């Protein structure tokens, strides 16, 4: 019909081979091999598929060229801030654990060599040298740690300064051909929602913040950096309380009595600052994440099936008299396509239900006992829900009962499809698969004769899809009575593909004519041996079981009497 | 102790923003409301048809 | 002979003292196409006396 090929795109194959062989490519990202067996036991190279990165953000992350200060006892203590004010912080890059802390403003005027403070233990194992490297043109401060103190209470504000464009180092070639300049000269505001480093709200500025005022300070910081040498210094020049705002964006003077008391004796001191530095990596010191390609392949073969027979008198022409070939073609078409199609569909649905469980997704790559190749691309997922037409709805007077039934059916179908899409990530895999084209994913919804009266709702063109395309088919088998089957298909393509639903492996067979003796008779046996097969790819299916629908339909005519014969009045 | 060719991709990209305008909607417990669809109390009506 | 579980990892099982100076293993170490069984050892035993 339409239903058959709608779920199994027919693919013709030359009758010279017993089937078609399929090969797929995989892109996997390498972390490391877990275990050396000096007992000879196996090694497991921990590999995960890259398209898993479509749904997560973490399994592929890179940080191997940031220049991050590393604390060392007895080697660079005088270059760091007092650990009493802020303890050491734990930071992960690569595979080394170390502690980092902010860099104090060098008002003593003696600078720092950035390529020293940021030599990681990997580099120590890698060697000991920081003088063929070069810093990238991009340098900017991460955070300014300003201490709000009043009477002995200290609060620390981790302010992200990287998001002000005056914090970016700019090249001023006026001393040497590789120096760049820093001039962050603006005002930063501490709003009511300003949070401390530990995560608590402000306490010293709580009095103003509860009064909805906003405090902003003028920051005048200067510095220099050299890429070739690593020499550089950055020292605080001018910081001070600046002005006060109200809710309406009207400036409030510092001398006003409502704010002068809470702002007199409040000293704002700059403690430490950090830098964003990246190696140009012209010298090849770091290897990023390693990704490798391995090939998986499967062979798909076609069987041969029991034959069909015509009996025929043998003494005369087989061409223009007595049962012709249309009998053969009709029997073939009705028998071998339809019946085996629905049988395969139902068997696959139950098989997925059996192996996979309901509502529980599995990660990319899973149990291999399910046929298909999309498991190497998408997350397996199976889910089934049973809608109870009679119980879920209560309407007595017939009028919108059919509308209400449509509401039920559309609710269930939309929610199932969308939740399945989220837990599978089908659309991401689809858009990653094709470059230059990306059709919106197509949902196939085929069912028996009676239900399509509820699949679409009255009054619109967007029926079952808000970002999807759909095709509704009808089948006549009794097995598919009052049930709905849903999965994803791809119409444009007509050749085997890991994202396609299933393929109808077809090999044409010629009918044979010969001489036959059967039970001591001379008759003609026109014979055709069919060969065809249905293959499964996507381990995703959604099933709806509609029951008690007849009772609810009868409830249309099972309503109690509602009649009011009252005299006319006007 | 290896001899291998390397192929390298060194990206140079970044995202910048201009509008200081952005509006966010946060929705929670939608699953409970959708599950309430099947959590209703049964209301069956089955009597002899009248006509 | 391999039992129900467990196989063998021929690569680092065949680690020799010379190969130790090059690290445990790499990603450029691959086996040759030709792999053959060099010697089958079987036993003929009568009453507990073993000849190989």
């Amino acid at each position: 019909h339409e239903f058959a090929e709608l779920f199994y795109r027919t693919y013709i194959v030359t009758p010279d081979q017993a089937g078609f062989q399929l090969s797929i490519r995989r892109n996997l990202v390498w972390e490391g091999w877990t275990g050396e067996g000096l007992s000879g036991e196996k090694q497991e190279i921990s590999k995960r598929n890259i398209l898993q990165g479509l749904l997560d953000y973490t399994t592929l992350e890179t940080n191997s060229t940031e220049l991050i200060p590393v604390i060392q006892s007895g080697e660079n203590d005088e270059q760091f801030i007092d650990p009493s004010v802020l303890p050491a912080q734990t930071v992960k890059q690569g595979k080394d654990t170390f502690d980092t802390n902010f860099l104090k403003f060098s008002e003593n005027g003696e600078g720092f060599n950035l390529l020293m403070l940021a030599q990681t233990p990997s580099r120590l194992k890698k060697g000991s040298m920081t003088f063929t490297d070069s810093l990238d043109s991009r340098i900017a401060l991460k955070q300014l740690l300003i201490s709000v103190t009043k009477g002995g209470t200290t609060e620390l504000f981790a302010l992200d300064v990287n998001r002000d464009q005056y914090a970016a180092y700019t090249a001023t070639r006026e001393y040497n051909f590789r120096l760049m300049q820093l001039k962050f000269h603006t005002s930063l505001g501490l709003g009511e929602e300003s949070t401390t480093v530990a995560g608590a709200e402000s306490a010293l500025l709580k009095d103003l913040f509860d009064l909805g005022y906003r405090i902003e300070l003028d920051v005048k910081v200067d510095g220099e950096m050299n890429v070739e040498n690593g020499n550089g210094d950055t020292s605080l020049r001018a910081l001070r309380l600046a002005r006060v705002f109200d809710k309406e964006g009207k400036e409030i003077a510092l001398t006003d009595s409502r704010v002068s008391a809470a702002l007199s004796g409040l000293t704002v001191t700059g403690v430490g600052y950090s830098l964003e530095a990246r190696l140009t990596n012209i010298n090849q010191l770091e290897m990023g994440l390693l990704i490798d390609s391995d090939v998986q392949k499967q062979g798909f073969m076609i069987p041969t099936l029991p034959p069909l027979v015509i009996v025929k008198p043998a003494m005369v022409e087989d061409d223009k008299t007595y049962p012709r070939l249309e009998a053969l073609t009709t029997a073939y078409r009705i028998q071998q396509m339809r019946n085996n199609a629905v049988t395969t569909l139902l068997n696959r649905a139950d098989t997925l239900k059996s192996y996979l469980g309901v509502g529980v997704p599995h990660p990319i790559e899973s149990n291999l006992g399910l046929e298909g190749v999309g498991q190497y691309y998408v997350r397996p997922y199976y889910n089934e829900a049973t809608i109870d037409v009679l119980n879920d709805l209560n309407n007595l007077t017939s009028a919108a009962k059919q509308t209400d039934i449509q509401g039920l059916i559309v609710s269930k179908i939309n929610e199932m499809v969308y939740t399945a899409d989220q837990l599978t990530g089908y659309t991401a895999a689809l858009e990653a698969a094709f470059s230059g084209r990306s059709p919106k994913p197509h949902v196939a919804i085929g069912t028996d004769m009676r239900l399509p009266q509820y699949i679409q709702i009255n009054g619109d063109d967007r029926t079952v899809g808000i970002g999807y395309d759909y095709t509704i088919a009808r089948i006549s088998d009794l097995r598919m009575k009052d049930k709905i089957v849903m999965t994803f298909i791809l119409p444009n393509e007509s050749e085997p593909h890991p994202l396609q639903h299933g393929v109808l492996g077809f090999i044409p067979e010629y009918l044979v004519d010969f001489n036959m003796i059967r039970n001591q008779r001379i008759g003609r046996e026109i014979r055709l041996t069919p060969r065809y097969r249905y293959f499964n790819f996507l381990p995703i299916m959604l099933v709806i079981n509609v029951i008690n629908l007849e009772e609810a339909i009868a409830q249309r005519t099972a309503l109690d009497v509602n009649e009011t014969q009252v005299t006319p009045a006007s």
